[PDB]
């Protein structure tokens, strides 16, 4: 019987009694923060029930509760959100002023994250059977840890989490079996994980049942890895003996305990390896792969074409609906379409409400959101948030029992994005404004613009098609263009710094000059297929392939910086 039924049953019992559930977080929340500074201030006078809540406290944003949040990381430590201690900060990819939000949590959090993750597997069971007797290739990585003035730690949630004795310190678990060893994962040089992960799971390969990472983006990154090293790796099977440019101890010392001496792995490797086209490359030096689990939900749908090109069409496979400052719900039909992916919030991990989006207690509750209605996620957490929005709008599609389902459209205001980092319109128009005041000294000016997030480079970047207006009769240097370049990324915030500079998530900027008459022809094409002229300005940003292959065509010169902008980890103050 055992875990999978128990934890199945689980599901049934959280989701048939949701509204019940809902109750009990909330009124849990309020008796041991009752006394925080929080509720106290907006006069809550100890009351616990759901009508007072919703009557009394704002419905907030970051911006509303960030003077709490900052003094408790320059090191307040009387009960401002919480009764218990805020154990770290968790700094989420959305930002504020440029720099990361800072999510509190507390460490009885983690209980409920593998909660979470202890639900995956048991679902999946009913979907694919014999995963058990096999293990799952999955590249998973820490990032750029951080430390506020009052010395709490702020780092990304799945840096926290791995680093975690509910990680780090796990026990076999069959189902969840991984071919990189936790010392390959929780490395802190980037190139090191990367090769080890990489090498270990070819030498596993033969038992790999499923593939991934966290985001899709992720996974495509370990292939081009993979893709630029393969005779390093080769090398290392056929030798049996690891790449001296790991240098790292523990690292190695555990690769020691996989890698063995086989030519005729190397030899199988280097085959398929050597083929010009990698189409299919995923089946074939991993041939019993049978899914691949990976976020392709959001943004990074984007990325669903060229996961089938390497796969060859196997199942894409999105788990989990999670944040830095609350894990949300879980895929309870995990091999659905990508397109047609719902999450069902799990109503133990928080008290969720939901604002309704339209093309006096505004709020309403978990089990009472109509099908079909479009709402913004609103969170109240066991760390002291009270009704923040998240940003996230979400599409009830169903019902789990009592408790809803959800597709994901959006998270609010996000024009390009390549993995984690999030760049909004005035980020963006900011960003292009500070790099024309370049153009000033040729006497040229930029008549207009649009961007997009390319994806068939690895990793991915953003593109800038700029059409200028020279009225000087001097031609500008590339040199000046590449400083354009370097500024549009300068004055992008820090989560896409550190993709840059740290994590190596997001490649180069990229400035197309294209030539005159290039916008005119967008619009002409904008109006064949919707069309209209009085609400038209040029897009800041484009997606749809024919017209991403028309600004192309038009391109007369591209340029990139050679130079990386600015990151420093943590909040600019
Ligand atoms: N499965 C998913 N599909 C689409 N977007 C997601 C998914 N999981 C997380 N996200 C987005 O990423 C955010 C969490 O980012 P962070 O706070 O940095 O972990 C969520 O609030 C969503 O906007
Ligand atoms: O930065 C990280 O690695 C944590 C993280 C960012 N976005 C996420 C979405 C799903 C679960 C974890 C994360």
């Amino acid at each position: 019987d055992q875990k999978n039924k128990q934890k199945l049953q689980l599901i049934e019992e959280l989701t048939s009694n949701a509204d019940q559930v809902q109750r009990q977080v909330l009124e849990e929340i309020l008796t041991r923060n009752a006394d925080v500074e929080y509720l106290r201030r907006h006069d809550l006078n100890g009351r616990t029930d759901r009508e007072t809540f919703k009557n009394i406290m704002p419905v907030i944003t970051y911006e509303d509760i960030e003077p709490e949040i900052n003094r408790i990381a320059n090191g307040d430590k009387s009960p401002i959100l919480s009764s218990k201690p805020i154990s770290e900060f968790l700094t989420s990819s959305g930002t504020s002023g440029g720099e990361r939000k800072l999510m509190p949590t507390i460490e009885e959090e983690l209980d409920r994250r593998s909660l979470l993750y202890s639900l995956l597997m048991p679902v999946m069971s009913q979907f694919v059977p014999g995963l058990e007797n096999g293990k799952g290739m999955y590249f998973l990585f820490i990032k750029s840890e951080s430390k506020t003035p009052g010395g709490l730690p702020a780092r990304p949630v799945l840096t926290s989490y791995y680093k975690s004795s509910h990680f780090k310190e796990r026990p076999y678990d069959p189902y969840t079996n991984y071919t990189s060893p936790n010392e390959t994962i929780l490395c802190s040089d980037s190139y090191q994980s990367m090769y080890s992960q990489m090498l270990c799971g070819l030498c596993q390969h033969q038992e790999v049942l499923r593939v991934g990472a966290v985001f899709a983006s992720g996974f495509i990154r370990a292939i081009k890895f993979l893709e630029k090293h393969w005779i390093e790796l080769v090398r290392d099977i056929r030798t049996g003996t690891l790449s001296s440019l790991i240098t790292d101890p523990s690292v190695r010392e555990a690769v020691a305990k996989i890698l063995k001496p086989s030519p005729k792995l190397a030899d199988f490797v280097e085959f398929e390896c050597k083929k010009s086209s990698w189409q299919g490359i995923i089946t074939r030096l991993w041939p019993n792969t049978k899914y691949v689990d990976v976020i392709v939900t959001g943004t990074m749908s984007q990325y669903i074409p060229t996961l089938d090109y390497y796969s060859n069409g196997l199942p894409l496979v999105c788990t989990m609906y999670a944040s830095s400052e609350c894990y949300f719900g879980v895929n309870l039909r995990p091999l659905c379409k990508p397109s047609e992916v719902s999450y069902t919030l799990i109503p133990s991990m928080a008290y969720f409400e939901f604002l309704p989006v339209h093309r006096q207690q505004e709020l309403v509750d978990l089990v009472d959101v109509k099908l079909g209605q479009e709402y913004e996620l609103v969170v109240t957490t066991y760390a002291g948030l009270c009704r923040y929005r998240v940003g996230d709008l979400l599409r009830v599609t169903g019902f789990k029992n009592k408790a809803p389902q959800f597709s994901f459209i959006c998270r609010k205001n996000v024009v390009l994005s390549i993995d984690s980092d999030k760049t909004d319109e005035v980020e963006l128009q900011n960003a292009v404004k500070n790099a024309v005041t370049h153009l000033v000294p040729f006497d040229a000016s930029l008549s207009e613009y649009t961007s997009y997030a390319d994806t068939s480079s690895i990793p991915g970047h953003y593109v800038l098609f700029w059409e200028l207006c020279l009225d000087g009769n001097t031609p500008i240097p590339p040199s000046v263009f590449e400083d354009c370049c370097l500024a549009v990324e300068e004055s992008f915030n820090t989560v896409y710094r550190q993709g840059r500079v740290s994590d190596k998530s997001i490649g180069p900027l990229e400035i197309k000059i294209v030539e005159p008459g290039t916008f005119d022809k967008l619009m002409d094409y904008a109006i064949s297929l919707g069309a209209s002229i009085n609400q038209y300005k040029t897009p800041r940003c484009v997606k749809f392939a024919p017209i991403i292959e028309l600004l192309n065509s038009r391109v007369v010169d591209s340029y990139f910086s050679p130079k990386c902008p600015k990151w420093v980890p943590g909040h600019k103050q």
